[PDB]
């Protein structure tokens, strides 16, 4: 694709910034990027070493999602090499990293969270949260599942605002608004929704499950779902009703929109478009 | 679904052949994190009635485990409580009553042949090469006539224990004759382009591991990019006859990598090949 399509010579590499199963990312460098004059820092994703038919996979899918979609809440692509060498898709350059990376820095680094990019109110919570609701409400009409919403998931770029990053795994619901897998998923079962558990249906509804989650993990300043409790335990935990407490950084309509996040009915579960509203009447009132 | 039904089987049928007391369980150093989960080392008291503590490795979920990660397991447990030879690595027993699943496993002190082969400034001769080579052959000869496919064969998932024993490991991809999750470089190529895994494809598999071998633990077609290799072997390139490595072996590799699978070697032919190499000092 000519739209996409950069030359590799104008693309230096550096350091690692991550590794793990959604693939190899790079901080680099694009020369004349996009008709800007100079280099543009950016990150690069690639295939890690002894890469896998499903993560070549993942990395054409997340092209090819992010060729279609922009917002200002999910991760930009650039460009990408794709001839004569390894596929290379040029992003968006996140500088502050994953937002579990970040909130969990925010324990440690002053002035920290207080209940200057470095200092956190509840009020920059619910602001992150508004954010990837955000995203997360485009991505829905844009008729697509992400399917893998989590705190290690998102970015946190320039001016402290919110990219929704890992697109491997997303899936078109243009029909029947459900993506249903015969096999077993690679998304970690502790922010799966219980129908995409048992029943392997991926709905916008499963995403708002997995929202939920995030909210639990951005309050409790990126804390571990379900601490404690084995994966596998999660069959019978969720079918006879349990959900993860109110943390102690959380107000009563917070937790009560989590709730409604992980009610067993998808169709009782909120739509992001009321999930962006009950953030923002949460900001204001505060 | 599928998962809900085996994890909750798992759990509920406590079967007195496999199931140990988390009591008797001490967990120990890690000794592997990765796509296989999580291994540490560990003593058993009373494994199997034998007296004392016996030294085990114990596989359980990594951090954050999906689905995949625990059917894995769960996969695992299924063959290898049916299996039993020297050169596949033995299943002991497991704990489902006490918190986390765990997978009680015969320990292979020197860790992956990989691992084993690029520390390799210790001393090997082409004779223990073909004798490592040999072994495994004589372990997925006994898989291939269980009819069971490997589709995970590699010197990452190949482990050596006492004696420089090889032993199989890695069971959780194998599937009974009668997904996309094998790295490219080690796959037939009707697995790349069918998807079809058969023994004849765990053979191409194997040739792919002759050549770890011979390198002492190489990275296959160096610097290619898996994406590339798709039109490489499908126009019939192969990787080149590495430094150290007679022909008569070499010639054991290209014959693994025919396209056609029925022109592939078995397991018994790979054997025998490696038996005449050995009396032929
Ligand atoms: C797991 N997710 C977050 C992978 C997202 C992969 N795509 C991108 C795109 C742009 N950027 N800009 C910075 C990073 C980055 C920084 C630190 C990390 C990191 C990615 O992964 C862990 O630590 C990045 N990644
Ligand atoms: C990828 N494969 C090899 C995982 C196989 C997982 N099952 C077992 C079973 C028994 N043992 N006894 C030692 C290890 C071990 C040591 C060092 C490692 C290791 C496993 O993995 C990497 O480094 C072991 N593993
Ligand atoms: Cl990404």
């Amino acid at each position: 694709d000519p739209k996409w399509e950069f030359p590799r010579k104008n693309l230096v590499l550096g350091k690692t910034l991550g590794e793990g199963e959604f693939g190899k990312v790079v901080k680099a460098t694009a020369f004349h990027l996009k008709g800007r004059a100079g280099y543009t820092t950016v990150a690069v994703k690639m295939l890690k070493e002894n890469a896998s038919p499903s993560e070549l996979r993942d990395l054409l899918s997340e092209f090819n999602v992010l060729k279609q979609v922009n917002h200002p809440h999910v991760i930009k692509l650039y460009g990408a090499c794709s001839q004569d060498g390894p596929l290379l898709l040029i992003m968006e350059y996140a500088k502050y990293g994953s937002l579990r990376g970040f909130l969990r820095e925010s324990r440690k680094v002053g002035p920290g969270y207080l209940g200057d990019e470095r200092a956190l109110t509840m009020g920059d919570l619910i602001s992150f949260a508004w954010q990837i609701s955000q995203g997360m409400q485009y991505l829905a009409e844009m008729k697509l599942v992400h399917r893998d919403l989590a705190a290690r998931n998102i970015l946190v770029a320039e001016g402290r605002k919110m990219k929704i990053s890992d697109f491997g795994l997303s899936r078109d619901v243009y029909e029947e608004d459900s993506y249903v897998k015969r096999s077993q998923g690679r998304i970690p079962v502790k922010w799966m929704a219980i129908e995409s558990l048992f029943d392997h249906i991926y709905t916008t509804q499963s995403d708002v499950w997995s929202f939920g989650v995030l909210l639990w993990e951005i309050v409790t300043l990126g804390g571990n779902p379900y601490p404690g409790i084995p994966p596998e335990r999660l069959f019978n935990l969720l079918k006879t009703g349990h959900r993860m407490e109110r943390p102690d950084n959380c107000s009563e309509e917070m937790y009560r929109l989590m709730l409604q996040c992980w009610k067993q009915e998808p169709d009782k579960r909120p739509v992001f478009a009321d999930i962006s509203k009950d953030l923002e009447k949460m900001m204001v009132k505060r």
